[PDB]
């Protein structure tokens, strides 16, 4: 019975989430990962960060992050100079993020309504991940 | 507050897990995805990719290496089935090790599946 594999189900879930979050964020012109990195930057501001230090925070691989960061800076959402690396939010980035928030907020509410207590489940999942990590 | 983001939390947890499973699967010579493709086939592409939970490009390149390793032909080969069977007890030992981090695994599993399921509906 492989249907219950923690890795499998969580992986399958996360992907479906990525799809729905992408769909919902369509109008803001952001992908879930892009939106994520932006949010992170808007939170931490620019700032000097390692690509691995950033990729880990968003929960992606360096290659994926970097490639995305490229398409993002290429689109004038972020400004990336040398520090490590200096990443900054552009006015346009702030705009897209601001526009994306309500969209992300709607899908978040619609998705986490499938569980009795989201905070509970979230913490569990995260605890499950950190558990895996420490393994 | 983007910490509570269901997409982030899951993606991160998923990654950490995939890594842990990779680590446990080593003796067999498989990755988690490779194991998950074998596992599925024993049971179209976008059809398959969607079920194991990976992108088409990912699935296809993985399918490439695996058929290159003689694991698949889609038919599992003798070697494919063997590679799968060897991984089983390993996956089991880690499946038990990880899920002990939660009170009722079946419940939290349901919640996670419901989560992705909720997304799918959208």
């Amino acid at each position: 019975a492989f249907d219950e594999c923690a890795c499998y189900t969580t992986r399958r879930a996360a992907r479906q989430l990525g799809q729905a979050y992408d769909r919902a964020l369509r109008p803001s012109g952001l992908t879930n990962t892009q939106f994520s990195t932006l949010a992170v930057i808007s939170l931490s501001e620019g700032i000097d960060l390692t690509m691995s230090e950033l990729a880990a925070r968003i929960g992606v691989e360096r290659t994926t992050l970097t490639r995305n960061l490229e398409v993002m800076r290429r689109d004038g959402l972020v400004r990336v100079m040398a520090g490590c690396k200096r990443i900054e939010l552009t006015a346009k980035g702030r705009a897209a993020l601001q526009k994306a928030v309500p969209l992300w907020r709607g899908v978040q509410a619609e998705v986490t309504a499938s569980v009795g207590d989201w905070p509970r489940v979230r913490r569990d999942i995260a605890n499950l991940g950190q558990a895996a990590e420490a393994c």
